[PDB]
Parts: structure tokens; sequence; C-alpha cells
């Protein structure tokens, strides 16, 4: 019956190699995430030089002038979109997790004893253009990434000011 | 007859220390792999670069202006060389795994919504330093390397844009 | 005289409870060892920045301004140090394998066709802080560790290069 | 800043404060180094002192 104790080890290995990993399609995420928060980065400079010299952050991409929500793209970014200076970018359809699939996060300025501090978070919308402060337009949370599926820090909402 | 219980537990033995081993071998390599992928990253910016200043890419590290084919090197790391913007690296030829013994993928970005999307894949090189489109120069697949050695992600062709 | 049988079943269990356990003790150190192994990397990068700044490495931890020998520590870890840029740490004193009981492994990179290639492997010492070769300061091998007891690659010497 | 051959060098590093606003030479002043930061948790180049000139 050291059988059983092999059928142990067998039965260990048994209930071994089942549902013993967490939070890994979770944790890809995060990067398959991440990479979409690489992209749109750029875009903040023209939307801060549009509230720059205007005084007013650029309603989106083209009131800036710069490359709309289909314009620039790539692995796990299907769009890249200003918002009244906030900017956002949309998780891929595929080859994903298929729990972050088609998520995005929006990129809030607003303004400082510095200049004006942006918010890697939530998919939101700035009032208006004019404005600094940002509407938590949420998308039915869709397009918004679990904070989990988030790294800590980029935890936003468009309260974030 | 215990005995034979016992030779059954010597016979279950018996055959239990052969051939239960899969795909290590297999496994290694793709970090051994993976080795040489994390070094002629560093490449792909005067590569870009040149595509940058230019709009071309540099034939190689050498109209990049940068280190060559047997230059950076190290373990698991017995080349590195760009081919029209077309990054390339070979694995070493002993203390590998003895499958991916001296084997290449090349990494080739082509022009995006954004600037530009770079893979992680076979050796190939691109048509042209002008071009984005690149070229499945294949060597005969030996520097190429198994997609099962290879991690999932980094499993593209020339035809990757 | 199936009692002999039996007794023959207790005398093959009467020498079957006795010295059929290699190497565990063995392997449990490499682990052990290994975990240790796991600390001072981080070093490796001031280590590296202060070669990256200056061009020499840190004479040591100090040198370099990170955390001394009896600094970064845990778990089979009483001392995490840096020699010349050649880092090393050492195993506890106690629930260890009785053997490896307070061992270390330098950590020494010296330069490549890429930049400079560190070796997990016997505790050594760069010959300066300046240079990149670095000496078998053996201990009397005591902090050096058992090849056996470490792992098939972390089997370097201050010659590795 | 400390002025140079050429106008000045600056120098990103410890708390301290210039000796005159007329002058370039600086002052340690050290805060009891909590404001002060750690040359480790600093990278490599960042680690000045007012003696730097």
């Amino acid at each position: 019956f050291t059988l059983i104790e092999l059928m142990i080890v067998i039965a260990i290995v048994g209930i071994l190699a089942a549902v013993a990993l967490p939070a890994y399609q979770d944790y890809t995420a995060r990067a398959q995430v991440s990479e979409a928060i690489l992209l749109a980065e750029g875009q903040k400079s023209a939307v801060t030089e549009y509230y720059l010299n205007h005084g007013e952050w650029p309603g989106d991409n083209s009131s800036a002038g710069v490359a709309t929500s289909a314009d620039i793209k790539g692995k796990y970014v299907q769009s890249v979109t200003v918002a009244n200076g906030v900017i956002t970018a949309q998780m891929a359809s595929s080859n994903v997790n298929n729990e972050i699939k088609s998520k995005k996060l929006s990129l809030w300025a607003k303004r400082q004893n510095g200049s004006v501090k942006w918010f890697c978070g939530q998919p939101v919308t700035r009032t208006t253009a004019t404005a600094t402060d940002v509407a938590a337009a949420n998308g039915k949370t869709d397009d918004k990434i679990n904070t989990k599926h988030l790294p800590s820090t980029c935890r936003d909402d468009s309260s974030a000011s």
C-alpha cells in the first residue's frame, strides 16, 4: 500500500495540476493594457500645446490637429483619442487577456501649482476643451480597465485633478 | 508474493525513471533563446533613428553606424545584425539546448497608424533599407527558431507588418 | 518458513529504510543557496551605473553608494556585498543545509561586445573598481559554494569574463 | 550653479543653499538629512553636495 503512498503522490499530483494558477490572464492584461498606455502619451504635447497656446485643451485630436481615434495605433491599440485634452486609447479585441479585450482609460491633466497634472486612469472626458476638470464618461466600464488588471498607479478617475 | 507487490513497486519504479520528462531541453531553449532576444533590442533605436532621420531603415548596423553582426554579443549570442532596419541575433553554439544551438530571429518594424511596429520573430530581412516590408530570408530555418522553442508571442514572420 | 519469506520481506524492509536517500540535504541547499542568489541581483544596477557613469565599477556598495554587506538581507542571506563591482552574498548560518551554512558566491561583469557579462559564481573580487577582470578571492572556499550544491549554470570563477 | 569657464554649473544634489544670492558657493543646509535624499535612493549622478561647484 505504498501504492496508496504512490497513489497519494498520484492523488496529490491529481489535484495539483488544476486551479493552482491565479491571475496570470489578469497579469498579462496589465502589460497588454499598459502597452496601450504607451502610445497616446505623445499626444499630450499638442494637447498641452493647444492648452498652452490657447489656455484651452483641444476638444480632441482634431481640435489639437493630431492623430485621431482610429489614428495612431498598433498592437493592443484599436483607438487613440483625445477628449477636451483628455486622451484615451483602447485595447485590441483579440490575442489579449480575453478580459481586458477592447478596453480604455483616459488621460486628463488639470492645472497645478505647476502647470498641470495628467492622470493615467479610467476612460473619462473633460467637461470642456476650455476646462481642466473632466467627466467620468465611463462607457459602462467595458473600456474602463480593472484597477486589478491595472497596475497600482494607473488607477485614476475623471475626479483626478 | 508481496515480493511481486514489491517487484511491482520496483516495476512501476522500473518504468518510472525513463521518458517521464517532456520538453525541458525544449523549455530552457526558449529562455536560452530569449536571452539572445534581450540584446539587439537597443539597436532598434538608431535603426529607428536612421529611419527616423532619413525615412529609410538602416541597411544594417553600419548603415545605422552601430554594432555589427559580430558586434554586441555574449552568452547565447554569437551574432547581432540589422537588415534594412531588420535586426537579428544568433544563438550560441554550445551550452545551449542542443536543438536551438546557433539560431536566430529577426526584428522588423513596419510603419503604423503610430510610428511603426517591430516583430520578435523569424530571421527575415527588409526588402530595402528604404522600405518597411521585410523578406523571410529563412536561412533554411536553422537560425529560425521553433515557435515551440519560442514563446507564444515571439512567433513572427517577415510578413509581420 | 514463509516466516523467512516474511522475515525476508522484513529483512528487505530491514535494509530499505536506511541510506536510500541521496543528496537531498544537497538539493535543498541549491535553492537555499539560490535564495541568496536572488537578492544582490538588484545591486548590479548602480554597480553598472557606477561603471556606467564612471567607466569603473564601484569598489563596493558604498563606492556605488548602495546597501552594504550587512545591508540588504533576510533568509539565507547574512551578507550582501560588492567588490569593485563584483557583488556577493552569504548563506545564513542555520536552518540551512548544514553544509552550505554561511556560504557565498560573487557576481562579476566583464565588458563585452555588448556591455558586459556578469557571472553567478564563486566568491571572487574585481582587481580594481576600474577594471573588469576579477580575482578569485576564495575565502578558503567556505563561502564558496559546491558546484554540486550549486545548479549547473551558477558555477563561475573570477576567471569568468 | 557655480560659475564656470562657461557660465555656471548647477548640481542635482542634497538640499543646500547658497551663501549669498550674490555668491555662487552654496552651503550644505542639510535639514538633518530628512529632506536630503539617499544617494542610494538617488541615482548615481544626482549625488551632489553644496560643495559641488
